[PDB]
């Protein structure tokens, strides 16, 4: 068939209804993520409309082929949706009532300025381009919008699924669209983060520390040295499971503010020795029994500054 | 056509059979597994019905489109099963035998608590959205559940796969949904863990100890410093292997601890040095032989107390 | 049908446009990114018009295989694009308004010359082969060509989506070949490349010339190839996201211009000692005092020699 | 239709025969491998009997839908196989000659107790369920069988392909299944192991033990623990490439071996030391020199051992 | 239908052309190639034929349903390729001009000898198996065969896309099979290999050497084992972009040689060492001054005789 004729000269109102089956596959490089979910839609088209007592049976079940159903497409996902039709049901009025069980991949921008602390608003946007002979507007049915109680993103925590009533109307193309905002709202787990990235790297960096109660310079390079290299393998490792962001990230900012600590330790370190072969043991001491508070509490202070620029 | 009719308001039993043909890919990070088997279907439609004597043939065969076939779905699947009908046979008295051989990518949560001596129970929800004309709920035909013996999860050892017989029957946007838990049982195959990982962990520890059986802070720092390096490439390597979990895992815990064992030889070889510049290897060597029990002694009561609060 | 007949001898000019949705996926070392855009075509079939009186209907639907439609595809892809036709209008006179909505991988070269600061221009080729009866010219409706606010390419700020208007028109195998140049215009965002890559590659070869103010040849050894081995950590983690250029990328350059820095620093180094165990700390001294400008200048001049060369 | 009915009471012979086109990507870790081969099939269905004279055409085509033709599946595959209809040909007395040309991933587990000179046996699992109405089983066709002279497999030798002829028939949900066994026989090309790996890994052991042939502890805690540090990245980068054995493989065990090598070279190493701190430069040499025959000796007594244990 | 009938006893010549669109994805450890291109057929179906005069339209367009087409094939593919049939156009004597645009991932084995100045010779073979009532064989026509200007091969040259004139006919499973060879060759733009790998293995190897300008253990000990090291980042990188071998490479054999001037360099520095204790200084200083010119010597020497046996 074609659209359903206005009962005056209104826009076709279709109700839609996202319900989460499953998340997964939050790829933070990508910017993307799975989902498993019911879309029901409902409209009204009175071509439809039937007398329950004459037909004897109060619902109608229809096949996708034979009835008219409106192109409901989701925005911001890389392919279009795999969908299964699960049911059509026609109430005597002419009330349809769409259920479509879809799987999509999802493009939604992450912010990674508070990584890894970091809390994200997912979007999954519904669309309808209307046709010459009818204008069409989405609306949300709440009592069909939901995620099951086990839904569970590995390494995430979901907060709500929850949309945007009022939807965003507007020209393209010379044509009326009807744009849905769907959100999911995550916050990351960051309790692995503790003890298996931030913990080692403060202690490799607390080690090269330990070269201002050592005189020794040989002894003293290796430690720097070798702890700076030890940050390294930690700075490539964070950088690789992150992408390319245009803003500073606070995680960034930390490891980068440490490479500082590691170039500083190696002056003070260069100097110590050097004022030992000037035969001046004499200021080569008060410098590094200075550095031994000034690096710990220069440390404790940046880091404050930090958090509080960041949170 | 549409659902058989009630004899009366009675719930259509549709009995149910997963049959595992084959078991493969565990992703760990990922959390699934990827599954090809057998899924048996059986259901009584009265309207299928007929006699042997007339038709002259005791069984009959359908093409899927011809008759009424409950539409069952897995919950906690990617994407929809990839599936082709093998058999539908029509007993006399309106009984249906369905049997489709199917393979999908299965979601199930893994605890990494207790990894790599970690148990798993994966999870194939079955389930049935039931129509407004008839009711759907599912049964377990015992008979028809299994996997054959081959059946190999590089990887694993496989226990059982066994359902559990009563059904979750609920309300899901104001429809009966009946839900069937089918449980594969496995156990990790950790052998090559204890050669290829645990033993050259503690080895480059053990190396890092033989500081306190030496005076030179030189080769101290050397020895220390070079095998915590070591350390790390291993933490790294298992850490990847592994996803982001917002609880203690247990090999987790014990590389954590050993990030200590190194920070605190570290400190104890920089105390050693300090006091020999300060003249008074009287203490530097008391410490020193301490070092030399303390340590073997206090990794292996932690590992002691770890290994009870896990295991 | 075939194609529409000419009412002279006039080739069939179709009207495009393609509208962005979506970009992502930008593959640096495949040269490839994926689109989700509206493609939009348009010509005139005489065959398909009518009167608006006697239709009493002023615009016609109709389904993509009820009438003929160009064969237009895009060149410069992996595989065809995945297509789902949105809306097929005709006005009265014939004319017919085409409208689909495609995702592709297209194949888009890049020049690594400035790589991080580079700026790219991506193709999308639009086509269409002629037939015996009818030569068919490709053409451009600037109003259908576009991409809306949102689009965002991980990693990259997009100037322009414009199109060269005037086709290529050529044989190819015996037949006339219609191709348009649509170009997407993007420039890297390299904010995280300073404090992640460059400023750390800065401060291992700074710490490397502290060898300058150390008379020392052990601990100078261990300056220079420990932050030596530091610095391949860094070339070989920036050419791995980089494919293999037949050409000097500027990155490539400055990193091959370190690798010298740290062999002419083991050279001084090892010719400091040399003049040491020869008993000429004399001129080990000037050379060392010397090298202590030399590097930093030499280093900068390079530098800036460079950046004229590539910008 | 429904399967040819039978003469007298005699179950259905299916001949088969699998033709290999190509062999590619055997995945070590996933043990599998992927197959582009020929199925050639072929039953007598005298329904489809017919007279050259008549039809004048002495063998008939016919469309695969139009025909019965038996459900032939593959047992250990990833997902269903990929088949295009290549020919099917009907002789006079109803003899069907299918022929169809299929690409699949192949599940066969694969044995690292003697990697990399190890030699495997995969298989193709060729089944068929039997009808209410007909029993069927399958057959080789020892003609139809075999690889074509240019099929290769990166970093494999192919010796045969080659079918167990005797089919294993037996019951699988109250029906008759038919399976068959086709072998392919492989052995791992290991010439690169030998100086990429082997080699390599040897001379970063014999370096280690120049710790015998110097007296200075500084320079042989260097020689030891960096070697040590060197065979680490040869342990990951053998054992990445490999899956999770729950069985020693024999580079496994070798490479096991070598970390004991190292333990004890740095336990002779910190002994050499402590006597001569002690004063007893006396056995101190004594144990150096020993250790120069007892280390090269005792590693070549292990690896005969160990060969003797796998081959 | 089914096959044109002959007009004697002569088998059905198809003329074949493929006309390179894209050419991307050379992927060197799978030893394949992914290509777009159009697959131009040709044959001779009297049949078909018809009057210009009389149908008064000198070519007739044809859908692919309706039609005899003849089932060529790609042999060494991963998977069937994906078409879009372009056109079919029928000249009044029943010749039939076939045209689709394909897409595929092909098999094609590299030789890695003279790896990375190493040029290859892609292959794409077309076939096509005979039918029971007609013989097919395979002709080119060169007018259709090339590749566009554009075509590139990220991080190759493409010298020339030209086939073998003459089929391979041969008898496979009792039927005639005609086989041709496209044959794309191209040459393997190294530019990058020379600053990227080359020079940095070649300025650690020297590095290595300055041991022989040094009288200290310590500091030759750690020059020599520190660059033995980043010698391994070298040959772990580079043996990684390539597959496993059964033939020793170019680049293969220059790295495991480089492992014996490591080697050897520990041997001279142990040598050096071991005379100083022994109070020698006398020849240890003859042998370290050799060295100075033997290993540059030797290593050019083995360079000219390596590059004389693989070029
Ligand atoms: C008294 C010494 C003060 C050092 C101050 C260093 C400021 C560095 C500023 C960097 C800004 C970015 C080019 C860097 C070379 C390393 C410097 C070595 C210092 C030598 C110490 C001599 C001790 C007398
Ligand atoms: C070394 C760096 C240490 C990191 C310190 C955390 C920064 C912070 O303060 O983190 C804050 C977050 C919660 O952030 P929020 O809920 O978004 O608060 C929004 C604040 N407004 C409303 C003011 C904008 O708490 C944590 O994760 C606490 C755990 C810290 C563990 C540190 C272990 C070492
Ligand atoms: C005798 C001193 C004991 C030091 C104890 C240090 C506790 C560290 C906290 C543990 C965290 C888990 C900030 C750390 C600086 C490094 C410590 C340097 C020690 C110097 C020793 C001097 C000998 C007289
Ligand atoms: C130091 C290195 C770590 C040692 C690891 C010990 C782990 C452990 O104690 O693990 C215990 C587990 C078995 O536990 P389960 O079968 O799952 O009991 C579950 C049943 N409940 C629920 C009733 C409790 O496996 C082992 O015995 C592994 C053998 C370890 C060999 C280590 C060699 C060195
Ligand atoms: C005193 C003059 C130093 C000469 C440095 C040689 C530069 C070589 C340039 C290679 C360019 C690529 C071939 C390199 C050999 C190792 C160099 C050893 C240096 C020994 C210094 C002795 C101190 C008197
Ligand atoms: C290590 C070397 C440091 C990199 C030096 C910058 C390269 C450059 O000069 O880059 C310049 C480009 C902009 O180039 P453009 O305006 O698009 O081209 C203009 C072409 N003209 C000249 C023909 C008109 O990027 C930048 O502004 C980069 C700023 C980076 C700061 C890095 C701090 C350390
Ligand atoms: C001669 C003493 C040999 C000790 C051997 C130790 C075997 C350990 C077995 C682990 C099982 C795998 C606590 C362990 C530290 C290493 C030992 C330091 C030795 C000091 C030498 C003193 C010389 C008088
Ligand atoms: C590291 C230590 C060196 C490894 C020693 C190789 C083991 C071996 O000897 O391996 C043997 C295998 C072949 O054994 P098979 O074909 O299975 O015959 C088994 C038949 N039986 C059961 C009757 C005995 O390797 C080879 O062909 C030898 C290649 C060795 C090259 C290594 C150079 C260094
Ligand atoms: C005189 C030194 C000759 C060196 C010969 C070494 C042959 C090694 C064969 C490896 C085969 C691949 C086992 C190797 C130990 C290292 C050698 C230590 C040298 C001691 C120097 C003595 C000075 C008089
Ligand atoms: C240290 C390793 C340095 C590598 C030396 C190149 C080997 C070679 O000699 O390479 C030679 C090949 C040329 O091969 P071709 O002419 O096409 O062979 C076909 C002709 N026949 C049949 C007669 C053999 O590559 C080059 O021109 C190499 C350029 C090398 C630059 C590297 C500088 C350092
Ligand atoms: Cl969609
Ligand atoms: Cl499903
Ligand atoms: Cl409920
Ligand atoms: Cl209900
Ligand atoms: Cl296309
Ligand atoms: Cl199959
Ligand atoms: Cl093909
Ligand atoms: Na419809
Ligand atoms: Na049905
Ligand atoms: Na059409
Ligand atoms: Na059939
Ligand atoms: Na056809
Ligand atoms: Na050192």
């Amino acid at each position: 068939v074609s659209p359903p004729p206005p009962i005056a000269d209104e826009p076709l109102t279709v109700n839609t209804g996202i319900y989460l089956i499953e998340c997964y596959s939050l790829d933070d490089k990508a910017e993307t993520f799975k989902v498993n979910a019911f879309l029901s839609l409902s409209w009204k088209d009175r071509r439809l409309a039937f007398d329950p007592v004459r037909s004897g049976v109060r619902v109608k079940t229809y096949e996708p082929e034979a009835i008219w159903i409106p192109e409901i497409r989701f925005v911001n996902v890389e392919n279009a949706r795999d969908a299964d039709v699960v049911d059509i049901s026609v109430s005597p009025d002419g009330t349809v009532q769409y259920l479509e069980r879809f799987s999509a991949r999802v493009l939604s921008p992450l912010d990674f300025r508070r990584y890894p602390f970091d809390s994200q608003t997912l979007h999954i946007y519904l669309i309808v381009r209307s046709v010459d002979t009818r204008n069409i507007v989405l609306a949300v049915d709440l009592e069909k919008v939901g995620k099951n109680d086990d839904v569970f993103l590995t390494g995430w925590d979901i907060e709500s699924f929850t949309a945007v009533v009022k939807p965003a109307n507007f020209a393209l193309e010379d044509r009326l669209e009807s744009k849905l905002d769907y959100q999911l709202r995550i916050s990351r787990q960051y309790f692995s983060y503790i003890p298996n990235i931030i913990l080692p790297m403060l202690f490799i960096l607390f080690i090269s520390w330990t070269a201002f109660w050592s005189t020794s310079y040989e002894a003293n390079v290796t430690l720097v040295v070798s702890t700076l290299i030890a940050h390294i393998a930690f700075n490539i490792l964070v950088e690789t499971n992150l992408p390319c962001t245009p803003y500073m990230t606070y995680t960034g900012a930390i490891i980068f503010m440490i490479y500082l600590f590691y170039f500083v330790a190696v002056i003070e370190v260069t100097v110590q020795h050097y004022l030992k072969v000037e035969s001046q043991p004499a200021r080569a001491a008060s410098i590094t029994r200075a550095s031994r508070i000034a690096f710990p509490v220069v440390f404790l202070l940046a880091n404050i500054i930090l958090a509080f620029l960041f949170f």
